[PDB]
């Protein structure tokens, strides 16, 4: 498959990531708690809606939640001011909880069996989202780092799998603030550096100029 691009609702960002995030690719955002991951998430989810000439896919979403973020209303909102639907919108984002990071491993291998089913169908899985992907196996394997790359290293490969295997863009979120960071090292695709500025403007830089952007009614936006 050629490669696709999800606008991420900012022409800077867009710019910056040379027109939006990959299909066939992870991209990992992190910074800090509160520098808008979660926020450049759901606007994703909508984004990825659109038909190509609004820098979507006309694709259909997954969601692995890790943090009990994800906020249907702030979707709704999204959405509605980008001028689609709410209700069609949520219809075409499957959500679950990961309660732990083995279930949050399970949940990958679930994903595919949705993914297989809406394959060949008009709204094909373009985007899976794992917010946040480090925070149970951070929590868990305290004092056991080796054991914790071991696993994050296999849920990786398993991510990496299914966005090249199924041209899908996987998008996925790290906290990581004071002395904090491995990051993910090298195993995404592509890594954005995600902060807070003065006067509640955002600023994102490529790992390995800066885009800057503000959190709105429509998501994200210059
Ligand atoms: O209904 C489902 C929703 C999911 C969301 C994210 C990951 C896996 C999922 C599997 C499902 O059956």
């Amino acid at each position: 498959a050629t490669i696709g691009r999800i606008s991420t609702g900012s022409k800077s960002l867009d710019k910056l990531l040379g027109g939006g995030i990959e299909t066939q690719a992870i991209t990992e955002v992190f910074g800090e708690f509160g520098s808008g991951k979660t926020q450049l998430a759901h606007t994703l989810a909508v984004m990825v809606q659109l038909p190509p000439e609004e820098g979507g896919l006309n694709g259909s979403v997954m969601w692995i939640d890790t943090e009990n973020t994800f906020r249907p209303e702030r979707i709704r909102e999204i959405a509605q001011n980008r001028g689609l639907d709410p209700d069609e919108v949520l219809k075409h984002i499957a959500y679950a909880r990961a309660f732990n990071s083995n279930h949050q491993m399970l949940l990958v291998q679930q994903a595919e069996d949705m993914i297989k089913e809406l394959l060949n169908t008009d709204r094909p899985v373009k985007l899976l989202i794992v917010d946040s992907l480090t925070s149970h196996f951070r929590s868990e394997y305290i004092g056991a780092l080796a054991e914790r790359q071991q696993k994050l290293a296999k849920h990786l490969a398993d991510l990496h799998r299914l966005a090249n295997l199924y041209d899908i863009a996987v998008f996925v979120t790290n906290q990581v603030q004071a002395n904090g960071g491995h990051i993910l090292a090298h195993s995404a695709t592509l890594r954005v550096y995600l902060r807070k500025g003065k006067g509640g403007k955002r600023i994102a830089r490529l790992i390995d100029g800066e885009a800057v952007f503000s959190i709105t009614e429509k998501g994200i936006e210059d």
